RNA sequence: GGGGCUGUUUACCAGGUCAGGUCCGAAAGGAAGCAGCCAAGGCAGUUCC
């Protein structure tokens, strides 16, 4: 369950923009996503890092769940 | 070394374009610009000087 899937699945049109600013690698192996990259993404989608941290927060919750079934 | 070609590689760190999203504006409209792509670079092979 990489970000690509999580992507498929008004405040959404705001979350999509955030993934549309990543790179296939990022969307494939998120752990690699740290400081510097986050700064790129947020600014890349008129967001802020908190917004990004949240989405990633959302994905984590979403992933962990599936990693449990 | 340089030119050409081919394969491969490269988040951001003054290339171009810029979906999506963002900024400013009552509007008309401007502004910046990620991913992508292109270009460019890196690592090689080949060929020409």
């Amino acid at each position: 369950f990489d970000l690509n899937d999580f992507l498929e699945q008004k405040v959404l049109v705001r979350m999509e923009a955030i993934i549309n600013s990543m790179t296939m690698k990022e969307r494939a192996k998120p752990e690699i996503i740290k400081g510097s990259r986050k700064r790129r993404i947020a600014a890349g989608s008129g967001m802020q890092v908190q917004d990004v941290n949240r989405l990633l927060k959302q994905f984590d919750d979403m992933q962990r769940m599936m990693k449990k079934m």
